[PDB]
């Protein structure tokens, strides 16, 4: 991909590769670290009290928050190696925008859906999956059909966002107030930050032209830290509060 | 992919791109529309009587018919954008024949297998998956090993077709006559149309040479409409008849 | 991929393609054959006595050993067609080292994990998946970041190997001595041979330079025969011994 004489001067690929490499490297360590904390604490037991799991194992699906973090962090390690190697390398996760997200965003929606017991888990998964594929297509397409792909993207996303809103709202009163606190912050992230991604696309170098490819890399690093690690920690703490109420103390869910 | 001077005149890629774009666009709307009807009716309740689901949710796997339709329709939107953009675009679902089917055909077999309660669901899934990958390989390979890939394809498909025949036949008498009617039409499609795909490959421009790449695109649009939408509607109506008998009226399956 | 004038003389791709084709072809037949035996015997019933399954079906997950074999054998058929066609063909499973393993190795770990009832099945799956992706990246990367990808690979693999060791050791005394015999050989393969793959990478033409690309193809054919077929047969016989004890004879697991 990289011209043997380096990227052209005025090229969108004429970036500060050392800085980009560095930023991915730190993001790699914090996101992966958060995942290790998540799996560790999950194994410790149920609730803050750390009541022993009857089976001696946590439920399989509780592992998704941590796994998503370890997977996102591993991709940030790859992304770093590409930047430090100057970009345009044979195995570049920095070349096809959104391809990495095809793997992590559908897992995030499942994690949220198992944690709250939302209906229509298969639908939510495919809604998210198709949305990210439209993004990928949108980014590689140089014609105006760029915006045909983007719109097709928005067609999937909008009914997904509104459906999820209604479903979370229905379950938000089932949980006790202590649980309700963590659920609030996770909703802020989901409904605050997920819309940021398509709004950013419009102002990028592929739309209006306000945001450079370099700034775009740095911004997605902050967004990935928030949408994976912090969200992950919020799901973990939400599940600890929930277990303390229902399992350690034996109380019942409003429902 | 597209030469800057357009496709050569005698080229297999010298096609009526406006017509192809148009045809994919209509197929996109009908297939996606059918899927929306499928998920809507599923949510309404069990049977024609629309008896409330006890849990308040349909079973997850009942969503596959509709999902398959929404996924196939979304790919027909992509295929349209590629044709209208003249073909050979960076994100072309019209370039690698059969790649799209790698995602939808294994889902169709699961849908049919959950609906009838066939054995060996994991086997059926991988049988179908491998068959379509052989097709993909067959299409990109320009040598005579084209027919080595095709044969390897047929090796997977033939024992799958015969195994399924036997398994459907065993379950066809379990169901009441009203159900038996819909099951018949779905079998016609599965055993009539699925064989059409490999028979078409032989007469294509990659075999004998009777069918042009353009005609081939138009024919697969009709086959996708039949194998996804109509099949989908037949599964839906079959499940409505079945639920009316077993759930609303409480009758028992012959079995 | 292949220069129209053939591969250069001193090229790593100047190989004995007839011999390579031949070797893949035999490996294809034995691995696929073993899989057919595996599914056949599974269908026969529970234990050596072949006690009828109550449901009339084997459990779905017992099919994985055979499926993995049929999938690996099918890829060896593809690999053969590529070698006989001289290499560098459009659908070459011989071009991107380790890509094929991305599909089979995570399935092997699930098969082993369902058979022994190991905890953390989702974690084990993703540990293996990410490791093989690091291999793929390592192989295509020509820079020294080759060894950054390899190390990242080893970061996933090492905690996986040690975790599995501890978990198998905990379950190895649950099973009766007759079962314990087969479990021993399967552990030899898993802990003997899986480490062979990264040790080979170091001595290859991409590391020190002791092992040629040709020898490397032949060695992986022997390793795939051992890690898929023989392992597969060991899992099958282990499950037959186990069922004879617990199901046919009704005895209890130490646990
Ligand atoms: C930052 C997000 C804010 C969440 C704070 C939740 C909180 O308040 O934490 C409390 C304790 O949670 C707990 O066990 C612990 C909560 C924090 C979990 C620790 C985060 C680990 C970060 C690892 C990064 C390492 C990088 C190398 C919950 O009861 P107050
Ligand atoms: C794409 C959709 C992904 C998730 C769809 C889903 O799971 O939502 C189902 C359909 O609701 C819905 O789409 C209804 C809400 C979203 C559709 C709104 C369209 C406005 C444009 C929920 O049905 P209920 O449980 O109410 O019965
Ligand atoms: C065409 C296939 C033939 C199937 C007809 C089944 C039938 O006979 O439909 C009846 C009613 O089914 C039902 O609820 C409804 C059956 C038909 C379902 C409606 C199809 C929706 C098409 C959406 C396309 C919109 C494009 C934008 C079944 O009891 P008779
Ligand atoms: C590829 C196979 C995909 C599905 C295989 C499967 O699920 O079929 C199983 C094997 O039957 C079979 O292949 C037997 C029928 C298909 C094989 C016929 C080979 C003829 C050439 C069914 O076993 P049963 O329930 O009778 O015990
Ligand atoms: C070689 C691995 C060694 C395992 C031998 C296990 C053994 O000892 O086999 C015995 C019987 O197992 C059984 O039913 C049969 C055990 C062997 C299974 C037969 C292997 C089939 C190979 C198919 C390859 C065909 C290629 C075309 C187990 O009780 P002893
Ligand atoms: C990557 C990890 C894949 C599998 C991880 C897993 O499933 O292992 C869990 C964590 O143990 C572990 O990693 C502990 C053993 C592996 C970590 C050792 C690190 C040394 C370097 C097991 O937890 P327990 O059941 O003891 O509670
Ligand atoms: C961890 C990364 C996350 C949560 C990413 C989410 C990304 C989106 C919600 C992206 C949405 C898009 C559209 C709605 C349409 C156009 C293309 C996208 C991918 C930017
Ligand atoms: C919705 C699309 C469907 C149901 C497609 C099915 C396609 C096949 C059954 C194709 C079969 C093939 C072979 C049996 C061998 C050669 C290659 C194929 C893919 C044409
Ligand atoms: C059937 C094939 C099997 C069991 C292959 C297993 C392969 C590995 C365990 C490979 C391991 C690697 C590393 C630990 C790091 C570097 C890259 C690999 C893929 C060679
Ligand atoms: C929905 C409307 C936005 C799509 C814009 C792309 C137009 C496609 C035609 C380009 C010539
Ligand atoms: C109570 C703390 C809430 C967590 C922080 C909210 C998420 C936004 C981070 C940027
Ligand atoms: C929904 C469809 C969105 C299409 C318009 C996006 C913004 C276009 C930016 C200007 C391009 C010059
Ligand atoms: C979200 C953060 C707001 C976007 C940052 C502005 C882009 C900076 C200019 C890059 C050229
Ligand atoms: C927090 C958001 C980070 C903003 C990134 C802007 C960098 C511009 C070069
Ligand atoms: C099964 C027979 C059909 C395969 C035909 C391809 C032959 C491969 C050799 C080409 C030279
Ligand atoms: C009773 C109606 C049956 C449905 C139609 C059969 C499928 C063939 C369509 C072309
Ligand atoms: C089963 C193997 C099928 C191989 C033959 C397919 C038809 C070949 C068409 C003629 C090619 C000139
Ligand atoms: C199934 C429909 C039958 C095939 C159609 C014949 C192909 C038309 C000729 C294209 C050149
Ligand atoms: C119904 C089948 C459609 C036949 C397509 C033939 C088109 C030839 C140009
Ligand atoms: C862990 C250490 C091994 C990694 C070796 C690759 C070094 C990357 C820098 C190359 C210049
Ligand atoms: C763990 C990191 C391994 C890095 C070193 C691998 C061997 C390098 C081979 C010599 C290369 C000339
Ligand atoms: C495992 C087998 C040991 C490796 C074989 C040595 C490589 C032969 C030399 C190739 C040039
Ligand atoms: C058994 C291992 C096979 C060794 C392969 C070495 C081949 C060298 C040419």
């Amino acid at each position: 991909s990289r011209p043997p004489e380096g990227w052209p001067k005025g090229s969108i690929n004429d970036m500060d590769y050392p800085l980009l490499g560095s930023i991915c490297a730190v993001c790699c360590v914090f996101v992966a670290g958060s995942g290790i904390w998540m799996l560790y604490r999950l194994d410790l037991g149920m609730g803050y009290s750390c009541k022993p799991y009857k089976s001696g194992r946590a439920p399989e699906v509780n592992s998704l928050s941590g796994i998503i973090c370890l997977l996102c962090g591993t991709m940030y390690a790859a992304k770093s190696f590409d930047f430090f190697d100057g970009g345009g390398t044979p195995f570049s996760l920095n070349w096809y925008w959104y391809l990495d997200y095809v793997f992590t965003c559908p897992l995030l929606i499942l994690d949220f859906a198992f944690t709250l017991d939302l209906p229509h888990k298969i639908r939510y998964f495919f809604a998210v999956f198709l949305t990210l594929w439209c993004g990928v297509a949108a980014f590689v397409t140089p014609s105006a059909y760029r915006f045909a792909y983007y719109a097709l993207g928005c067609c999937w996303f909008t009914p997904f966002a509104l459906s999820l809103m209604r479903h979370v709202k229905e379950r938000y009163l089932v949980y006790p107030p202590k649980c309700q606190r963590w659920l609030f912050w996770a909703c802020v992230i989901f409904f605050g930050f997920w819309p940021m991604f398509p709004i950013l696309f419009i102002f990028s170098w592929l739309g209006t032209g306000h945001i450079s490819q370099q700034a775009f890399y740095i911004i997605h690093a902050f967004l990935d830290l928030t949408c994976k690690s912090i969200f992950g920690i919020l799901m973990t703490v939400f599940r600890l509060e929930l277990e303390e109420h229902t399992e350690v103390q034996g109380l019942p869910l409003n429902e």
